[PDB]
Order: C-alpha cells, then structure tokens, then sequence
C-alpha cells in the first residue's frame, strides 16, 4: 500500500515529464519539491490526476445528458433510484472540490507548478469555488428538506434549483482544455482536428439541453393551451415521443430548417425560439469557420509550392520571356523539385552535426566512393569533404561543361545520361555513378572537352572554392593529393 | 474652475498621448499648438472629447432602439414624455455638432491634427455637415407646427419623418471607429475580436430595425386585409406581443428558417421579405467570415509549426530517406523545440543591447560560473563571450565528440547525461552544470577522448573562432588566459 | 473626320499605354505596328473599343434583364415595340461580331497583341464565334417567317428560340474580366472587392432568369392544374404580381428559406425547384468563401504584427524566462514597433539612390545640422554618413553607455530624455535634439562617464567601423576630422 | 499474345515512371525487380492496373448508383435482369478481389513498391480484405438459397442483405485517391480542384442514399398510416414520381430548406429526418470550407502583392513622411514592380546555370551589343559580365549621376529619357539602347557632368567592383581594355 500511495501523487518519470522538466534529475528535483511541501498535496501533473480527472469526464458527460432528460420528462425526483443516481454523483463531485485544495496549478510564466497549500487555496478560493461549490452540493433536496419543515408550486421551483448541477460543463471544459495541452506535448495532435471535436461536443451537448427547455417551459407554466406541446397534442405521449420530438425542434431551429409543426403562437414559445436561432445560428458560424481552418491546413505542402511557383510565372511575365522559355523553366521546376517545397539551407541548420553527418552519409557516399581519391582516403576526411557537394539539374541538350572555358566546378552523376563530345574521338556516354571534370583539382587552365545532357541529369558537383577549404583543414591528405 | 476648464480640452499626458507624440516635450509642445489656436478648440485625444463621446454612445444606443418602437408600436409622438424625450436627445445632439465645429481632425497624412478652426469648420461643412444636421434637428415638428398653420394622412407622412433621427447612426460608427483605433494604441486588442464584436452590434441593430419595419409598412397602409398582422388577427394586441411577432418574423428571415405563420400574399409582404432576405443573407455570410478570420487567428503559432515541420517530410520525401532515419529527425525536432515556432536569430536582432544582455545572463550565468576561468574574470568580458555561445541538443547514442577529430568547439552541459569514453580509463559520467573539451582553447590539436550521450542532452557550446574574436577585443583578459 | 477617324483605333499614349509598353517610343512603335497591317483593324487597348465595349455593357445589361420577363410573362413578341427593341438589338450585336474579327487579341505569352487580319480571323473562328452568332441573328424570327410559309405550338417553340440570346452572358463575362484587367493596370484596385462584385451581379442574375423559369415551364405546358400558378389561382393576375411572386419563390429556393406557399407536388415544380435549390447553395457558398477571403485581407497588417509578435511569446516561454522580464519586452515592442510591421531593411533595398537619400534626409538632418563636424561638412559627404546610422529604442533605468567599458558607438536623441552620471559632477539632462559618446570617433580608449535613460528613449547611433567605413572614401574630410 | 502479357505487368517508361524513378535505367532495374519476383505480379504503376482501375471507377459509380434504387423502389431483385446485373458486377468484384493479393503496395516510406508475394498477401488479408470480400460475394442470393432449404419477413430482411454492397465506396475511395496521386505526379493539377470535385461527388452520392433511406424505412415497415409516404397518398404512385419526391426530401433536409409537405409525424421519421440533418449540415459546411480554401488560392500572387506593399504604407506612417513623399513611393511601387511579386536573387538561385545565361542573354544582350568593348570581346566574357548588371528605375526629376560627385557605377538606358546637362554645352537628350558614365571604368575621379531622369528611366548598371570582381578572372580582356 503506502509505497505506491506516496507515489501516484508526484510526478512519474515518463515520456511527458521528461520532455517537459528536460531530464530525470529534474524530474527527481520536482519529486521532491512536493514530498517536502506538505502532507497529501498533488501535483498536476501525477498519474492520480489523469485518472481522477478521467473519472470525472466520464461522470460528467453521464449527469450532463442524464439531469436535463430527468429533471424535464419525468414526474418527480424524489424516488430511490434518482436519490441514488444524485447522491452518488454529488459525494463524487464534492471529493473533486476538495482535491482541488490538495491539488496543485499551472501558469503561463512556465515556472515551476504552485505547490505550497495555502498558497493554492487562497487562488482557487477566488477564481473557481463558488460555482464548483453550488454545483457540487444537492441544493434542491437541500431546499426540500427545509420547506418539508402549494404542492404545484414547490415542485417546480425545486426543478429549477436542480439545474444547478449543469455549472459541471465549467468543470467538463477546464478538464478537458488542461488534458488537451498534455496530449499536445507527448501525441503530434493536429490542433484543427482537436479544436472541431471540441466544438461538435459542445453543439451537441447544447442541441440536448434546448431539446430540454423547449418542453421545460411548458412544464413549468402546466401546459398551456396555445403551445406546441398542446397545439400537438402529445402531453400524454411516452417520455421518449416527448424527447424525440422536443429535441427535432431545437435542432431544427439550430440548423435553420423549419420551426417543427407550425410556427410559435404564444409569448414563451416565440422567445425560446429565438434564443435557439441565435445559439444555433452561431454555432453553425463556428463551426464552419474550424471546418475551414481544418481544410485550409490538410493541404498546406500544396498549396504553398502552388504559392512559390506563382512567382515564377510574376516573374516570367515581368520580364516579358517567350512561351518557350516559359516552357524550359516550368519543366526544369518540375524536374528539380518534383513538386515537394523546402529549403535544404535552412533544414540542415537547424539539425545537430551527428544528423548532417548521416543524412549527407546516406546521399552521396554511393557516389563517392568509386572515386580513386576517396577509396583511399580517411573517413573523417571524405564525411567533412560530402557536405560541400551542392546538387544540380539539366535538361536534355544543355552544356554542362564548355570546352576551353574556364572548369571552376567537378561533378558527379547521380542519375541519367550524359555525354562527353571533345573532336579527338568519337563520343563516350557516362551513366549513373560516374565522374568528371575532375582535372580541374589543384590546377588551373581550359577544359579539354564539352559535355552535355542526352537526358534529365541530376547531378552533384564541388567547386575549386569548397575543396580547397576542406583541404586547408587537412594538410596530410593535401600532401597525398598533390603527389598525384 | 478655470484651472480644469481649459485642461480638459488639450492633450494630457497619458499611456496614450506619450505612446502617440513620443515623450512628455512633444505633448506639452501640443498642448501649447492648441492654446494659441483659438478660443475653446478641442484637441481630438482630449478627455473632453472622450468623455462627450462617451455620452453620445449611450445617448445613441438608446436613440436607435426607442425610435423605431415609439413610431411604430405606439399611437402619437405628440404626448408629453415623448416631447420630453425627444427635445432631450435633440438638444443634446445639436451640442454635439456644434463642438464638431471646434473640434480638431487627424488624417491618414499622421500630421500633427489639423487645429485651425477655419480650417476645421470649411472641412466639416463638406464632409458630414448634412447628415449631422437633418438628423439633429426635430424635423418632424417643425413640419407638424408648419401643417397647424386630413389627419389621417399628416399623421403617417409625420412617422414617416420621425425615422431621419436614425441617420445617427453614421455618428455612432465614425465615433466608435475613432476610439477603437485609440483602444488599439494602448490596451493590446485583438483585431478580429474587436471586429466580430462591431458586427455583432450592427445584426442586432438591423435586426431590431426590420423587426419595426416588417410592422410599419402595413401601418402606414392602414392594415390592409391581405398582410400578415390582419391574416395572424392580432390589429387589436398589445404592443409587446405586436413587437415579439414582428421581431420573430425579422430574425426568421434574417436566419432564413421560415417567413413567420406563412409565406406574404401582398405585394408589399414580398417586397419586404426579400428586402429582408437578402440583408440577412448579407449579413449572415459577413459573420462567417468574420468568425472565419477570428478562428484562423487563434491558434497561429500551432499552425505555423505543423506548416514548418512539413516542409522537412517534403525534404526527407524528396531525398528518400529511409523510415528508422525520419524517426530520428522527427524525434529531434520535437527535443529541440517542443512545438514552439520562433526565430532566435531574427528576435535578438531586433531587441537593444540591455534586453540581449538580460536574457543571455538568465539563460547562460548559472552554467559559466562553474569554470575556473570565468570565476575570475571582468563581468564586461564575461558578459560579451556568453552572447557567442550557440544551444545544441543530441539523441542518445550520438557522439559529440570524437577521439583524434580535431577540436573546433567545446561544450557545457545544461540538461541530459553524458560519458567521456576513453581507453585510459573506466568511462565518467557528465551532469547538468559540468563542462567538456575545454582543452581546444588557445592551443591546436586532435582530442584526446571521445564523449557521447547516454540520454538527450541539451548543451550550450562556442567555436575557437568565436573565442578569438571575443578575445581580441580584451587582450588583458588574453595575458590572463595565456598564463594557464 | 479623317485625323480622329485613324486615330481611335489605335493605342493613345495615356497612363495605361504608356505604364503596359513602357514608353512613349514604344507606345508610337505599337501605333506603327497597327497602321501597316490592314484597313480599319483595331488594337484591344484601343480608345475605340473601350467606348465600344462600354455600349456592349450598357446593352447586354439591358438585354439579358429584359428578355427573360418579356418572353416569360408577355403574350407574344410580334408587336411592334418588341419587334423594334429586338431589330435594335441584334443589329448592334452583329456589328459586335463583325468588328470582333478586325479587332486584336492579347496573350499570357505577354507577347504584342495578334494584329495580323488573318491571324485574328483564324483564332476567333474557332474560339467563340459560334455561341457568338447563335445569339447575334434573331433565329425566332427567321424561324417564324419560315414557318410562315397548330398556333399553340409554334407560340410555344418559338419561346424556347427567343432564349438562345441569353449565350450574350458569355459576351458579358468576357468583356467584364478584359476591363478589369485594364483597371487593375491603372486604378489600384483591391482583387478581393472586385471578385465579389462580379459574383454578385451574377447571384442577382441567375436569380432573376431563375424567377423566370419557374413560370415559364408551367407556361411551357399550359398552367396544369397540380402546378403552383394554378394552386395559387394567380393564372388571371398581373405581370408584375406574377413575376413579384416568381422571383420570391426563385430567391426563397436560392436563400433556402422555404419552397412559397406549399412544397412542390408535380414532377415539373420537383425538378425546377431542385434545379434552383443546387445553384443556390452553390452561389451562396461561393459568396460566403469570397465575403471570407475579402474579410482576411482587411486587417492583414494587424494580423501579420499578433503572428510576429506571438513567435515572441513562443521564445520567451520556451527559454522560461520570468514573468517581470516577459513585461519589459512587451513594453519594448510597443515602443518601438507601435504595432506597425515592416522590414526596414527589406523595404530600403527595393528603392533606388535618389528616394533612400530622400527619406534618410527628412528622418535625420534635423537631428545630424546640429553636430559641429556636420555643420561645416560638405554636403555630399553628410548625405552619405546619415545612411549609416541605425535607429535605437531605450526603457526608462537602462544604461546606453558605461563607464570604463570599450565606446565602439556614439549617439544622437531623437525623442526623450536621458542622464549623463559621471562622478565628477552633478547628473546633466540631456533631450530631442542633442547627442553624446562623440568622443570615440578617431581613437580608442574606455568611457568617461556613464550615461542612462530617464524616460523611453528613441535614438540614432554609429559605429566606429562605419565612421570609417564612410571616411575612407572622403580623404578630404579624414584630414578635416583628424586636425581637430 | 505473350510479348504484351508480360509488357502490361510491369512498369512501362512514359512521363510519370522516368519522373517517379528518375531515369531509364531506374524504371528498367523496376521491371526486372518484378519480373523476378514470382507469377503474373502486378506492380502499382502498370498500364494493366490504370485500365483495371478506370473500368472498376465505371463498374462503381454504376453500382452505387443503381443498387439503392433498384432495392427501394422495385417489388423484387429475383428477376432475370437483376440476376444477371448482380452476377456480372459481383464476379468483376471478385475477380478485383483475388488481383488485389497479386497487386504491389506503395508507402510514404517512399521505398520500392513492397512486391513479394507473400508480403502483399499478408499485409492485404489485414488491412482492407474483410470490408471487400463482404461486398464481392452475393450474400443476399446465398442467404435466399439456404433460406429455400414468411415471405414477408424473408424479402425484406434480403433487402438488408442486399445493401452489404455499399461498402464498395471503400474501394471506390481508394482508387480515385491512388490515381489523383498519380495524376498530381503527371499534369500540374491544382490541390483545391480536385479536393472540391471529390466532396461534389459525395454530396450527390450521399444525397442520392439518403433519398432511398427515407422510402426504404417506410417500405420495411409496409408503409404505415403515419409515415409521409402513407400521408402523402403516394404508396401507389411510379417508381420515378416516388424516387422524385424522396429525393426532394433528402435534397430539402441536405440544404435545410424545408422537411417535404409536412414536419415528420411519426418516430421513424423524425429520427432519419434528424439523420438527413446532421449529414446534410456537415457537407455543407465542408463545402462552403473547399469553397474558401479554393478562392483563396486564386488570386494568391495579388493577395501577396497588397499585403507586401501594406509593409511600404506601415513604413512610412511610422516614420510618419509627408503625403507628396508617400505619393512618390507609391509611384515607384508601380513603376517598379507593376503589381508584379516575385523575388529576382531568390528565383535565379534556384535555376541552373544554363537556364540563367539564358534569361540573362535575352534580357540584356541587345542592350549590351551597341557597346565598343562588348562588340570586341569574346563570348564567354561578356555572357559572365552580364550576369552582375542590376536592374534600376528613375522617376521624372531625379538626378542619376551628379556632376563632382565620385562615380562608382555606370548606367545602360532600357526605356525612357534621360539628358546629360554638363555647363560646357547645350543639353544631349539619351533614349532606349544608349548609355552614359562609362569614364568611371578602370580609373578614378569625379563625375565630369550631371544626367537626369525628363521621363520614367528603366536601366542596368553595374558597379566598378563587379566590373573589376568580372576582369580578375579575364586578364586577357584586362590587357585589352587596359590598352584604350
Ligand atoms: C432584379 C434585376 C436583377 C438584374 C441586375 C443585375 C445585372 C448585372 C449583371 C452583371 C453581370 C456580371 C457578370 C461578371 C462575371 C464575372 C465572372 C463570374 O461571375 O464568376 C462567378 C460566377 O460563378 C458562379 O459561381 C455561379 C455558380 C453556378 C453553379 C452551377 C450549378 C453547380
Ligand atoms: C442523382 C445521381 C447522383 C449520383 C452521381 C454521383 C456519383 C459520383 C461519385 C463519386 C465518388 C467520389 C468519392 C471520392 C471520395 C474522396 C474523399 C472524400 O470524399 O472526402 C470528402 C467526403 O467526406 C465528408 O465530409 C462526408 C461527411 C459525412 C458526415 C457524417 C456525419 C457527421
């Protein structure tokens, strides 16, 4: 027992509480921080919590739908099994107000979880305690039981006093907005789909309680001649006739569809009707705002590579280019890109060394390691030399290399065909993982030869520039390449 | 009394005023621009100004509500709390344009406002003039005190009148556009909700309005035996059930959930719903949209990272990385920056040298203290090499260091568990707050052991380079260092 | 005659020309290029087809809101003032036609608009003429002369021939997107205001031709007696009651606010009602995204400064910084930013010479004419020296300069006031208008005194390497510096 | 026969395997991966499975289509027809069944297709095979023959049976999202587009089910005197009138307009009526969100230039210019750019170094030709040189070089008119294609005269650091311009 009765009330180590305090001796330093604070205090952050909060969501979501239907459809509340149901969940929901003295509370300042006693007790007993409070005791049997020491008058002002209990939905949504930032920090949520679940919660809880009130008024004025439930007809029908009908109507007036049967005749009916309108009306607003700003996220890769191109065709048309050039620069996007938008730039300098050196490892160590230089050479050599190779693209019939121009780069295929064309022989093509204009190396003069594009070549190349900074840092390995 | 009476009519000094103008100089150098004007001029951000606004908001309100009931529920305007009410509200808003006279105007231009009261009264009388002044003046009156000197028809061309009071409100949105962008300048508004809220107001109004004017029409027809208030039979009910009715019709259209008890039979009945129908419609999309902007808004730095975090599955999808890979990378970005989307190069930039300063010594003091060369060193030398050192975080497993790399950085451990491995010995482990590596400083050469996380570490780090660069702006902290 | 005559149909140099050809030289190129390649051809941008294309507007609007009700709710359309506004119709929009193939045409290519006579013609004959002259020639009239040579069916057919005129709308759309183009090229237009207007003449449009056609089955098949027309008995009513009807139900089916007077009860009103409920929901949904897409680009500037500002939050609270710490840098990004966003940097890039050199003389010459150095220097030296200087902001307690530490800048107040505290003396104020640190420039050594900010301070500084950075390209001014 | 039978497997090189692979050799190494493989292996990207496919899109959207109605609205499936329907399209659906264990499997590991036989079947009889082996085998027709070994009681729970292939839109699904992947991979197709075409599709399928779901309940419970059909007297009424006004009711409850001729009366229909609801509102407002995320992708390149240049008026009302200076800037904006966006130094990065000389030779080389040094020069100079010239615009007034000012850049005219106004003579107009300031190339002094901007200027230029950055790397040319 007490060994795990001390632990359940502290932070566990786990993949939240590591990701949050940022080590297990921290974690270890917040253990302790509230072993010493005071007898039985929680931290929010405790798997008693989870569980105890698990609990009352399920609790709630019971009384929330439960109460209304009971309080509006049924006789009296005064029989065993709703004494029963009522003082099970009550005793429940006054255990939660007083865990809430016990329990710590988070901040926006991120410092450590407020843990002393008297100082969770002076906040909570202003922000929060009084409608936990009104919400946890049975006011109605409460208030019974002192006018026990008319008839139709008690009862249905005793049905008002027990709609006390739906100021739980204050509870319902702190629990489930602080559960939602802990799940965002261990499960990748994608906040859009997070957020509409919240709301069709909500638009179906308040859809319910309308289909409530829209009977309730009735009942509480004893049916009246001129109101739907009489115009209907149905004050006689089962609970669940009543029920399925009420609820028709509020959802009705919430999607806008029709006002049930006929429009509203008397006072009560007309104004019920269009606090319903409006609940709904503003509903259906909202919802299809987080409906949009769900859709307009699924497809954000898309659409700003959609975005980026654009750009292209501004500047394309500014610049006034031909319909074939246009054509060229299109097709080499598409090649380049495949219409994946990134910037390698800006990726790899938010990595670590370990997963540049990985990632460049599993790119271009293929490529490389024909070479005659780089079969030979040290391995912390050739993984500092990967990282400088820039890659390349050319269409069919480009130039890659000119001859007699200047060769200030060196490169490597990856994929397609290429062709060396000097007039001394006839042409030799070169296919992927080959090399050249590599007598550019430690030298100076004019390329021996042209070579160009028979296909889409993707391409690696390192120029004069790069190799000559990689090798300043390595003295012993420019001695073995200026021996050949 | 003279003391106040020409303070409250120039510029005080205030969260506003000195935000505006720049400092406490510039403003008392507006408030002697005002005195020299003229007599009684009104600076546009005086107290007087904002506490007569103030006044004419609620005076406003009201207006635009009472108006249309009074003429449209009720018998005759001519009865004495009518007279009351009316010559009240009159009187007080030709007060108000007259002070639009003496009052100043700001510009778009962001010029000091113009404060010349020819100047003011010429733009004025072109701008605005006409609608403050038929909507000021009782003109109903003055034509019924005209026509004493059948009723059946002066009475109904007299209602007809009456509504050029509801011209007010082109006052009621220039002023409450005019103290928003004020409110915006000093309280850190929302955008979006502070036009959702604007919107709001205007569907009530427009709302409320319809509601009269779905009623007026036949009134101003003598009830008609086709429209809907002799078709439901309620000519002869009271006022309140009259307004609910017609309200109820009004926001019926307005949502588009039915016409009311049936559809128009009337000309006038289908001219004035689709008239309604189509402000509704209007309305209604309006109010998606804004709900739609607000929505976007809310949770911006969730959607700017899932956006930011796709871009490196385009990157890892583009260069075919293999799956074990991209759960390494998207484990290290959820390390590294918790879901939080900032730039820490881009916010320091922008900052002055003061705030860099605090927020390096918060972060990094705790962990530099430790070393023996910083316990002795000059606060202004230690303050300036902590703004060089660059955050690092590494998975378990990853080397940081390699035996016989060369040694370009060295590091400090600010979280995480790490182990210096090498052959000479047993392995020793690293903690938060210790450092490693050090031996790179002043010297050259490759290290002497290889270091290695045994859990994720969160380190702070600086380059030789930047250590030298630091060091030549301090050369007899140098001599210090060069000693040992 | 003649000199207008040639010269309308060709482009005038004017504000469009002249901004879309770049020149005046080339404006009179293009004029050159039109008048070598044919009689009477006529360049899109011309005059001539502008006022021409205005008529067309004028006409189709017309057309397209008459035709409907008179084929619709009219008995026939062989009395003389129908044959009159029919015969001048057709005839001008056969003249549309036949000018349609002497006119050019414009291209994505950006390319000089297609001039050559045959070129036009080729491309216009199978691009659009036939919906173009389908809707030209009065085919009901040719029609009924050749049937000519039972009534209730001729009559009938003939209605359904009368509506091919209503291919014009494609005219319309065309003619409408080309102006705009034009107008966006001159006027400044907002994308979003333009797009729903075009929307919204079409949503009155198809709802008016939609009002049309759910009388004009019915009349089709000789008013059955299960459709709406007959249950309603208004068969015998007048035009307008008929179309007033009409068109509510065409809206009521477009709004989805009910069916009219009872739900449909034949296969006809099914399907018609069907038919407008689809375009409807559609039109409104579009409506919704384009009120959407407006809405979000209002506020774009507030709403780019919350997004810019919140990745602040996300670094302060993943650095945890506390909450007394967080308040001076929110306090800072108010007073220097005042919520405006703006890359300074960015912006002054994308200028040229001339507007840098203007916009740097009215920030900072009033600031810099005080200094003793710029009161005697050359005036294109100063100029170049004030571009240099970086713009500062300072919190009220923060030291700018301190005592003993290396001067590497030196200042100027722009607005506020600060406190030299050197303890040699008394603290001397300092204000808008004065600067001080002067004595770093050409030496080196520690500051004399210290100095701090009594209230929010705005300043201008440089540095001593762009001091230099400036010098070395006035030697003259170097050795005028270096004497005193 | 056999040399396409083993041709139509396997991947045939065309524009989306070269592209997805990468070359001819990659796509041949493919071919040869699955033809080792095992017998008649279909690999994913096959011309047999794109053909496959397209008819079982055909044989789907027929089903789903026909089987509802053919279920509803008809006494009996038992017929030769309907036999002969259902055996045709459930042995196509089984012989689909049995090729999706011989098919491949792609990943977003974006490795090669898994294409083991083994390995395909164990991942199939998983993850889909239960949902499409139900709908493959006619369990109604086999439930009837074991059923043969009341009839009011069999035949409607067989019409339950029946419905079983519904589940068919699972594979439907499936199909239309692998080929639009491919179709993305091959035709430059917009993301809103097709997402706002597969919603359509299900929204008139969904609408299309639902209109036989509201008959099909009634038709269960053999038409109660409560159910609409019973109350709308058409239990006796065609096939197509039924199917008609079923749905207009599904179509009504789907937009919310309307429930039919009346408000549902008894429980089965308030409870599908609801049901019609719920998924009629949620399609809608997924709708009218594609809807959004479409049109604001539209004009996404103005969006972009209106929120760039906002920056420009947040710049200067900071700054707080004069309202001519704000209208220069305003008209440079204009001339400048043309409400054209795009980044020239971000977009020519991006491009390779054919596709740069490219745009840079058609851009300048007509400029530059008219030059002295540039008609001499070699080829492979003058394409280098060119790529430094930086594009400027002159407003009419500005001084582009001023006379005793150090002249670091010399100037190209591409449009407008500029003077060259020196005080040894009268003034020298310049026009398009000339250029000035050349004197400041290879040696140093003052500008000998002034030129200023008569008209808007559009030029090149280039600084002498670019100009000497160029010549370091030709000191051929250097020679040569040395000599004059
Ligand atoms: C009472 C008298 C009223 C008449 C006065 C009004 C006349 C003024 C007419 C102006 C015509 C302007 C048309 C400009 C067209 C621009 C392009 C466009 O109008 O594009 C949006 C329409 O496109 C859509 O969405 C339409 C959606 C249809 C959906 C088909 C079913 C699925
Ligand atoms: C008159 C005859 C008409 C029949 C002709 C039309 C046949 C053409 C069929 C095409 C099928 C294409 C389906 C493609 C599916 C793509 C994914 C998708 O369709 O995803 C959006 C639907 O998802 C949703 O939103 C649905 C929302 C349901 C909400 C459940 C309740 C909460």
């Amino acid at each position: 027992m007490q060994r795990q009765f001390t632990s359940m009330l502290q932070p566990g180590v786990n993949k939240f509480s590591l990701r949050m305090f940022g080590s297990q001796k921290a974690v270890e330093k917040e253990q302790e921080r509230v072993k010493t604070a005071g007898f039985w205090i929680i931290h929010p952050y405790s798997d008693f919590r989870f569980y105890w909060d698990l609990i009352m969501l399920i609790m709630m979501v019971g009384n929330l739908v439960i109460i209304p239907v009971g309080i509006t459809f049924f006789t009296e509340q005064t029989t065993t099994p709703w004494i029963i149901f009522n003082v099970a969940s009550d005793t429940v929901f006054l255990l939660d107000l007083i865990m809430n003295f016990r329990t710590g509370t988070v901040n926006e300042d991120s410092s450590e979880i407020i843990l002393d006693p008297k100082v969770i007790k002076m906040n909570y007993l202003k922000s929060w305690f009084v409608v936990d409070f009104i919400s946890s005791i049975p006011v109605d049997y409460i208030f019974l039981i002192v006018e026990k020491g008319r008839a139709l008058r008690i009862v249905r002002f005793t049905k008002i006093l027990s709609l006390l209990r739906l100021l739980r939905l204050s509870r319902l949504i702190r629990y489930i907005h602080q559960w939602e930032e802990i799940f965002h920090m261990t499960y990748d949520l994608a906040s859009a789909v997070v957020r509409i679940f919240n709301l069709i919660g909500m638009m179906l809880l308040l859809c319910h309680w309308d289909g409530c009130l829209q009977f309730l008024v009735p009942l509480l004025q004893d049916f009246p001649p001129d109101c739907w439930v009489s115009l209907n007809e149905m004050v006689n029908d089962s609970w669940g006739k009543q029920y399925s009908y009420a609820l028709f109507k509020a959802m009705s007036h919430m999607l806008c569809i029709g006002y049930g049967a006929q429009a509203p005749v008397s006072m009560s009916d007309l104004w019920i009707t269009m606090l319903s309108m409006i609940v709904g009306a503003t509903c259906y607003a909202m919802f299809v705002g987080h409906a949009t700003a769900l859709i307009q996220s699924l497809d954000s890769s898309r659409r700003q590579y959609q975005e980026k191109y654009k750009q292209v065709e501004q500047y394309m048309s500014f610049h006034k280019l031909p319909a074939d050039m246009r054509q060229k620069i299109h097709d080499y996007y598409e090649h380049r890109y495949q219409g994946k938008i990134f910037d390698e730039e800006n990726i790899l300098n938010e990595l670590n060394d370990p997963l540049r050196e990985e990632i460049v490892n599993f790119n271009c160590r293929k490529l490389v390691a024909t070479m005659p230089l780089f079969a030979n050479a040290d391995p912390n050599f050739v993984t500092a030399m990967l990282s400088k190779l820039r890659f390349e693209v050319f269409q069919p019939g480009d130039y890659i290399i000119r001859e007699g121009a200047v060769g200030k780069k060196m490169y490597f295929i990856q994929h397609g065909v290429a062709g060396v064309i000097t007039k001394s022989s006839k042409e030799m093509k070169l296919t992927d993982g080959s090399y050249f204009g590599e007598i550019c190396l430690l030298t100076k003069g004019r390329r021996t030869a042209s070579v160009r594009a028979d296909t889409y070549c993707r391409l690696y190349s390192l120029s004069v520039d790069n190799f000559n900074e990689v090798l300043e840092e390595y003295p012993m390995m420019r001695r073995a390449f200026e021996t050949v």
